[PDB]
């Protein structure tokens, strides 16, 4: 089997992407944030504290003839941005782009933190990291990809995120029309539960490539590109007026600037992030200070190849017995 679904930016900055997901019988369609940096499929639901729902579409398990309470199971997750959610668990039928999993754990939110409530466009998350990170207790549950894998034509999914435009998540096949050149595959460590890999270096604009190993994670659920402070300083040094602002929380730059590109290495291959992809717009409405799309990871503990980086590429998440990642230009 295969599946193919369009993923759409939630706003004009590409702050996140939503993909429609069918849950239950009859189908209830929710727009979920596919997140290769986590491993829980959770939704706003009829059980979510009413004051914490503000425009999201909810899953109502009592209206699904295939929903079953997973007795005793609870979940609770906290994300790198400080947001969180928790609740109980049902199993139900979940379909993405024509690919159906029966018995998928659907984690129903009883509580969500303010940032989720405040984002009316995201009805939940669909985790695509390794199932060892799944938070369901006392019986850890499998991701949608893990459950579908055996049925797929090939044990892979691909992320093709658009810049200011829709893109595609495919399951079970590699669309050879969706990229240019060849796909370069690189080793993955699953020891932390992430799609963790090592970039071979970077370049700023038309500058020379610096060969240096940068361990980080391919994370579709993180908006920006978080790299070591040395790398980020070298980038922003090429932008007149750019500075790190403690009050704003990162590098800012004059909105009048033209940003240079940023290149990262995948083996001997190179992925070029155009400068425009690094512009996240005014820090506050009407400001002429703009927020940078490349930020320091120094306070995180891990480098994160988020959407800024991934949307410059066609990315293969290869869930073969030994997982690997593939990157192609497009």
């Amino acid at each position: 089997s295969t599946g193919s679904a369009t993923t759409t930016p939630i706003d004009s900055l590409d702050d996140a992407y939503i993909t429609p997901v069918q849950i239950g019988t009859p189908a209830q369609t929710l727009n979920l944030d596919f997140d290769t940096g986590s491993s829980d499929l959770w939704v706003f639901s009829s059980e979510t504290t009413a004051s914490e729902v503000d425009g999201q579409t909810i899953y109502t398990p009592s209206k699904s003839t295939t929903a079953k309470l997973l007795s005793g199971a609870t979940w609770s997750i906290s994300y790198g941005d400080g947001s969180s959610s928790s609740g109980d668990v049902y199993t139900d039928t979940v379909s993405v782009g024509g690919l159906t999993v029966t018995g998928q754990a659907v984690e129903s939110a009883k509580k969500v933190s303010s940032s989720f409530t405040e984002d009316s466009t995201i009805d939940g998350l669909l985790g695509l990291a390794f199932s060892t990170l799944n938070t369901v207790s006392p019986t850890q549950q499998k991701t949608f990809f893990d459950n579908a894998k055996a049925s797929l034509d090939s044990p892979v999914f691909t992320a093709d995120l658009g810049y200011h435009a829709p893109g595609t998540y495919n399951f079970g096949f590699i669309d050879t029309t969706a990229y240019t050149g060849s796909i370069t595959y690189t080793a993955v460590s699953t020891k932390q539960g992430f799609w963790e890999w090592t970039s071979t270096g970077y370049a700023v604009g038309s500058g020379t490539f610096k060969s240096t190993s940068i361990d980080g994670i391919a994370d579709t659920g993180t908006t920006l590109l978080y790299l070591p402070a040395t790398v980020v300083s070298a980038y922003w040094a090429q932008v007149s007026g750019a500075k790190s602002s403690s009050s704003v929380g990162g590098y800012v730059f004059p909105c009048s600037a033209t940003l240079p590109s940023f290149t990262f290495g995948v083996g001997s291959a190179r992925i070029v992030i155009p400068g425009d992809y690094i512009d996240f717009g005014p820090i506050s409405t009407g400001s002429s200070s703009c927020f940078g799309g490349i930020q320091s990871s120094a306070g995180i503990g891990i480098n994160i190849f988020g959407d800024v980086a991934l949307k410059a590429a066609f990315v293969v998440f290869n869930g073969a017995t030994t997982p690997t990642l593939g990157f192609a230009s497009k």
